[PDB]
């Protein structure tokens, strides 16, 4: 279908199928036992926020890879039931498309995870250079294979350097992994987005030291943003304001899957419609406090 | 009477394949994935089926895109479907394997849905004139006990010639199971069940359990690496040594194989002795592969 020039913003990332079990007791290797309840779910973070921009009224479309299969199928069917523009995935030869089994132990919480094999190649950057970007007002990219990355992201620089500034194409980054080569990414965006567990690997402590630690490492004029959780979260800009919102607990906490992927796509969505970024800080909070206390991304309206 | 049939549950299996087994809590990375269609009569079926035995599964299905998975996969195996119990209440079985490749050892989280077991009702809608051979996955009892009332019956009116020959496997330490014990020409007991029961190894298994035999019937114990025994109404026990593959990498499905591969054998007149070699043999090379192909 036709979509308007600018309407649109993408995500481009991890999609997985994530075969969440509810167990008793942890099996003892070797084993057969029943669940309570099992539940296949899409996952992976540019995936969740994808899903959070449709419910909140963005038109938005999700770039990953996946291979010809049933497990793509389930996918893809899932993200067209959230209203998730399907046509910019990476279709590949070789490879099995992601899929993650995780065991949730029902007397203690503890979560046991066999994460998804490594087969299925990247989005890369020649794979970026055939998408027409006039589609899209914002583009977010989860940070994974970075060298590539960077290529995507000077691709949209040059794109923006001949747009008049009504129609530059907002970009966000989010390096969530604590891994070196994941760091060159701060250089890009005009939204920088990094998790708790990449600032606590760095040594900080708490958002505050995190953001004033690493603001050097973004590029003039971006935004540095970083979620903790039940403290709420921060954000830095040029200005050298910290900003802060407190969370936005719910009357009980039931699921916190994607909760950090609500939230960015939360800012994302409140910044791409022009809000201050102190705006943008509580709706994020409000938004991903809400999901925490529902089953999945339903009821977050 | 040209086919065999089977008479148990067909399961998505969702396979992680890892090489080693993740301590609780922690998060570890699967060496490669597959999906695979599982459950013990459908194992059985993929067993007969490689080893060149027209065979049908009867089972109960719920129509989807599992069931079509499921089935294409049964059809690219040239295993007869059309004795299905579909449904419309419940979703079709499926579960989570974890293989570890270092031992082959298997791991699996059954998601049983409410699929209720194919009945009585549904078997005597079948057309026993095709089949050399019934095996039945012990689950059900009570409704069970019936579709081999019905078996008994059919071959009283048949030439010694013309009779089917029954199987019985009796996987649960469930007591309602202890009556299937029972009926059946030749009735398989597991390591686990014999176990989970006070007996220490499959001679005394085999010796505890054989008063509770259909006479003349061949009552059969596998015991995984240490190989199988039988014991027939000469009293007279047999034992085979395993096949151990060099490299163990995935014993999923293994007692299947075993039990598909001892009926493929004894329903082509093999004596006990040559079937229960046989099915270790199969079994064994079966756990040296990921999957079914390639055990012929
Ligand atoms: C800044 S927006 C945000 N609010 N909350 C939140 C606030 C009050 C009560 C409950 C949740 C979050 C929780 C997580 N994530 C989790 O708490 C996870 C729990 C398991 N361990 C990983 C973190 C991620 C983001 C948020
Ligand atoms: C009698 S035919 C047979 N051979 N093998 C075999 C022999 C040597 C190496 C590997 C396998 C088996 C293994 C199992 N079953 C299992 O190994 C199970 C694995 C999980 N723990 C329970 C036993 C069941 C039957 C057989």
């Amino acid at each position: 279908g036709l979509v308007p020039r600018g309407s649109q913003i993408l995500c481009v990332g991890l999609v997985v199928l994530d075969v969440i079990s509810l167990v008793d007791k942890y099996p003892k290797e070797d084993s057969e036992i029943r669940c309570l309840s099992q539940r296949w779910q899409r996952g992976g973070n540019a995936s969740n926020s994808c899903t959070v921009l449709s419910l909140l009224g963005a038109p938005c479309a999700f770039m990953g890879s996946m291979a010809p299969g049933h497990v793509a199928d389930f996918l893809v069917a899932d993200f067209r039931r959230r209203g998730v523009d399907v046509s910019q995935v990476a279709w590949q030869s070789k490879g099995d498309t992601p899929s993650s089994c995780c065991i949730i132990n029902n007397s203690n919480g503890n979560r046991t995870i066999v994460l998804h094999d490594t087969s299925l190649p990247d989005v890369s950057a020649t794979d970026f250079e055939k998408v027409d970007l006039t589609q899209f007002k914002w583009i977010h990219i989860e940070g994974r294979n970075a060298s590539e990355q960077v290529k995507m992201l000077q691709r949209i620089d040059a794109h923006n350097t001949r747009q008049p500034p009504e129609q530059k194409i907002r970009v966000s980054v989010e390096v969530e992994k604590p891994r070196e080569e994941l760091f060159q990414l701060f250089g890009y965006g005009d939204v920088v987005f990094v998790s708790k567990d990449v600032a606590k690997h760095l040594g900080f402590q708490s958002a505050e030291e995190a953001l004033r630690g690493l603001y050097g490492r973004v590029r003039k004029g971006a935004v540095l943003v970083c979620a903790w959780a039940e403290e709420g979260a921060d954000a830095l800009g040029p200005d050298g304001k910290l900003l802060h919102s407190d969370a936005f607990p719910p009357p009980r906490v039931v699921d916190t899957l994607g909760a950090g992927d609500t939230f960015n796509a939360s800012v994302i969505f409140s910044l791409s419609q022009g809000r201050s970024v102190q705006e943008a800080l509580r709706f994020g909070c409000q938004v991903a406090g809400k999901k925490c206390g529902l089953q999945g991304f339903d009821g977050i309206v």
